[PDB]
């Protein structure tokens, strides 16, 4: 009441399974599944990795974010393709990091040219991506076509 509707980000962990097989993941936050964040990717390797993903929404339910990160800050997996698609809102800002900062070492962000950002989904750029993925941040504003 006095607080004015207060909520906290939701974090869900999942397994990354290599082998050149395309996999899809998704999560719904809030009643009515108003906010949906989907993450589909294909990697090559023989080692499983646990990735953390967190979703957040604004007080007025006007803005939400979808963040995926590596607990160790780096991914040994070899990425051949990836895509992030969201529903219930439009993508305003997207960013990815090749390698996370370790103490003295600074962060290594990915060049815009290396990936493509569209109003409905974000897909990698072929011949530009270095096959490195560590952290993804997506910021979107709630909006509906209304038919």
């Amino acid at each position: 009441g006095s607080k004015g509707t207060v909520s906290e980000p939701t974090t869900v962990a999942f397994d990354v399974r290599p082998g050149g097989v395309v996999h899809s993941f998704s999560h719904n936050v809030g009643p009515g599944d108003k906010y949906t964040c989907m993450f589909t990717y294909a990697s090559q390797g023989g080692t499983n990795e646990q990735w953390q993903m967190s979703l957040g929404t604004s007080e007025d339910h006007q803005h939400f974010t979808c963040t995926i990160w590596r607990p160790q800050g780096k991914s040994y997996l070899y990425f051949t393709q990836f895509k992030a698609e969201v529903r219930g809102a439009e993508i305003e800002y997207a960013m990815a990091y090749s390698k996370a900062a370790f103490e003295r070492e600074s962060d290594v962000p990915l060049k815009t040219e290396e990936f493509e950002v569209t109003k409905t989904a974000v897909a990698h750029r072929p011949g530009a991506f270095k096959a490195e993925l560590s952290k993804l941040v997506i910021v979107a504003k709630a909006s509906r076509t209304e038919l």
